[PDB]
């Protein structure tokens, strides 16, 4: 029976906040997720993503794949492209990314993964940007609080987040047609949060804290959590439940709290109907660098944006996305921007 929470509309610092924030920790360290009670308002943004969600997946499989960009990693991955743990994954996603276009600067310098979405229809962008907007809202007030939690100032999480790499997969899982009952493989996400949604069948299962046991730095390339534990309990079912999102920490968290927190290994089951679920993650900046807040002499960093880039080159290995990154080593152009970026999202 998870933990669910109403959090305040601002958070301020006031005792209550703090309180908040110690409990929120103390939740994702013995369940490693809880719940958010939505208001009738996030309540109604998410039904109507997952509605524009069900009548896209509608359309022909030849529109659906031409909602791509070889720019960004935004749009569609049909149903077993995605590879989690070296084994294809059987959602049909929408990518939702920070939506650029060809003016923008960023874009013309060829930043890895940064360009337009490829909206199916105008409908639908309406639907999942006041959804992202709306969540995002509950992201930043998460952030606070959890500063609080571990007696930090208040915007030590969010001055990471200006303009940040918020993202969300738009999924739909289809019914389990074969012996295989894989949806998406064990695995961690990639920032600070990850907030989500789902419909009524079921199918997430996540995996709680477990004293002793060691977990992989998913940022180092010598040590993906993908697929780590997937076949070993405890896994925990999330009972699907109205009016509530679910929380948990990504990779970004685990690193910045050296484990303090964990981010949540969590996977997939395939049910007996087709599941409609929405992940949203709220991340860096793509420019800023993650740093041990309880070690201040230690000289690691993540940055975020080459987290997210190799993450989702290991993803989608054959996307248009993927080869043009290779074809014009825009992987370089990162390293290049570290040092010579125009955007003062970081530095003097
Ligand atoms: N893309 C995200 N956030 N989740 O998808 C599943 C895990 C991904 N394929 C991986 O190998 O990490
Ligand atoms: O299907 C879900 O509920 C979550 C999916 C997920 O974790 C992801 O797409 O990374
Ligand atoms: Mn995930």
């Amino acid at each position: 029976n998870l933990q669910t929470f109403e959090l305040p509309t601002e958070v301020t610092g006031c005792a209550a906040d703090i309180s908040l924030g110690r409990a929120l920790i103390q939740a994702w360290q013995k369940d490693g997720i809880f719940q958010i009670k939505t208001d009738s308002e996030q309540d109604r943004k998410t039904q109507e993503a997952m509605a524009a969600s069900k009548q896209f997946c509608k359309e022909p499989l030849t529109f659906k794949s031409s909602c791509v960009s070889d720019l960004t990693y935004s749009g569609y991955v049909a149903s077993g492209e995605e590879v989690t743990a070296g084994k294809p994954d059987f959602p049909e996603i929408f990518t939702v990314c920070k939506d650029l276009s060809v003016g923008d600067q960023r874009v013309k310098a060829g930043w890895p993964c940064h360009g337009p979405v490829p909206w199916p229809n105008n409908t639908y962008q309406k639907s999942m940007k006041t959804f992202m907007e709306e969540l995002g809202l509950a992201g930043e007030r998460l952030l606070k609080l959890t500063a609080l939690g571990f007696e930090l100032p208040i915007n030590t999480f969010t001055d990471l987040t200006r303009d940040g790499w918020h993202h969300m997969r738009v999924l739909r899982f289809p019914p389990q047609t074969s012996t295989l009952s894989r949806g998406i493989g064990a695995h961690t996400d990639y920032g600070l949060l990850v907030i989500a949604a789902q419909d009524d069948v079921g199918g997430l299962y996540i995996r709680p804290p477990v004293e002793g046991e060691k977990r992989n730095r998913n940022w180092l390339p010598g040590e993906s959590s993908a697929g780590m534990f997937e076949h070993d309990e405890p896994w925990t079912f999330v009972t699907p439940t109205p009016g509530v999102w679910t929380v948990f920490p990504g990779d970004i968290l685990q690193f910045m709290t050296g484990g303090q927190l964990l981010s949540t290994p969590h996977k997939v089951k395939l049910n007996t109907r087709e599941r409609f679920a929405c992940a949203y993650f709220h991340e860096p900046n793509f420019e800023a660098s993650a740093y041990p807040l309880f070690e201040p002499s230690a000289n690691e960093r993540i940055h975020y944006g080459e987290h997210f880039t190799n993450m989702f080159m290991r993803c989608y290995p054959d996307r248009i996305t993927t080869q043009r990154i290779n074809k014009e080593n825009r992987l370089a152009h990162l390293e290049d921007l570290k040092k010579y970026s125009d955007t003062r999202a970081t530095g003097s």
